[PDB]
């Protein structure tokens, strides 16, 4: 007897405004591990016992400790932005939330030191769709859809701004949190199921829409630490704002931060609007300093890309909720 009231919450631990991170357990009885949830991807992973270089720095799960284990053993290739992950697959039960499923993952035995050392996360559970996970291996949603337990088959993001016994942020499983959003959500359709990914009709810099006129595409990545555009829009973006290329980053003068033009987003009929507080990393005051912008560069190759990605720069403005039902995405304001 499987009633559909559920919605399981996870409390997420909010790492520089860059990483934010839930706890998952996996097995009988659960071994517990740090993962990231991202919407940009579908596939779940947690690195090995059976792990030979930033494995050292990790929790490893080890399947010699779980009476629920099923081996499967084949090997998966997993690639995202900043460096790629390996090792084979394995199916136990999972525990998000207060949600049990089956679940195939992959024990990771391959994962570099760069990016690997500077994440604060153990594992990724991938909240993308099935058309995107590698091996056609079925999403941990999908599987929770199927359990036939949820409120409704939809989950949403929040994602707080670094303070303190604060609230890093918050996903919920089956609703979104009244408590973290202001008025009511404004949806916009997905362009086709399979990706969360939605149409934008212009970025504007202050009052001029500058970018994006004859229209774009913007990803919505929870798996995302910032706002990311081609190398020629983040270019035109950058020169508007006035900001220098630095090595991995832009800056400006510490200073000229807080009189810094808002930035807006068109999408489904609605601006969304971040303001230089919502956008500069304010480290400083002064003239001396330098000071990074949560904006980036990023060329994403197709089918998915060239697109734009809101990331959490973006999601910590704007509570999300993302409709499988309905296939749309919803913006309230974060609370
Ligand atoms: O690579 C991504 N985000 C970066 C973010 C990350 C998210 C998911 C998986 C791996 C990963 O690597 C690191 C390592 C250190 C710090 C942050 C990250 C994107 C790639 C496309 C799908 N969403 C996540
Ligand atoms: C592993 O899992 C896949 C499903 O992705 C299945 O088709 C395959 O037969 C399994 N292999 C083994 C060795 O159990």
């Amino acid at each position: 007897l499987t009633l559909g009231n559920t919605t399981s919450s996870v409390i997420l631990t909010n790492y520089m405004d860059t990483q934010y991170y839930g706890e998952i357990g996996i097995g009988t009885p659960p071994q517990t591990f740090k993962v990231v949830f991202d919407t940009g991807s579908s596939n779940v992973w947690v690195p090995s016992s059976k792990c030979s270089t930033a494995c050292v720095y990790h929790k490893l799960f080890d399947a010699s400790d779980s009476s629920s284990y099923k081996h499967n053993g084949t090997e998966l290739t997993l690639r995202y932005s900043t460096g790629t992950v390996s090792g084979f697959l394995s199916q136990d039960i999972i525990t998000v939330g207060g949600i049990t499923v089956t679940q195939m993952f992959g024990e990771v035995t391959e994962m570099p030191a760069l990016p690997f050392m500077l994440a604060e996360f153990d594992g990724v559970v991938g909240m993308g769709f099935i058309e995107q996970a590698i091996g056609r291996v079925t999403p941990i949603f999908d599987n929770i859809i199927s359990q036939g337990v949820l409120k409704e088959d939809v989950f949403s993001f929040y994602y707080n701004r670094d303070s303190s016994q604060s609230l890093g942020g918050q996903i919920v499983l089956g609703g979104s949190d009244p408590q973290h959003y202001e008025g009511n959500f404004h949806y916009i359709n997905l362009i086709k199921t399979g990706v969360w990914q939605i149409q934008m009709k212009g970025v504007s810099v202050g009052s001029s829409t500058l970018l994006c006129e004859d229209g774009c595409l913007a990803l919505v990545d929870t798996g995302a630490s910032y706002i990311s555009g081609s190398t020629s829009s983040i270019e035109k973006l950058m020169e508007a704002l006035g900001a220098k290329k630095r090595l991995f980053d832009y800056v400006v003068k510490c200073n000229e931060g807080p009189t810094l033009p808002d930035i807006s987003f068109h999408l489904g009929g609605k601006e969304y609007t971040l303001t230089s507080a919502d956008y500069v990393f304010q480290e400083s005051y002064s003239s001396k300093k330098l000071c990074t912008l949560a904006i980036h560069a990023m060329d994403i190759p197709p089918p998915t890309g060239p697109t734009w990605a809101l990331g959490a720069t973006f999601i910590r403005k704007f509570y999300t909720e993302f409709d499988r039902r309905n296939n749309r995405i919803g913006f309230a304001l974060a609370r």
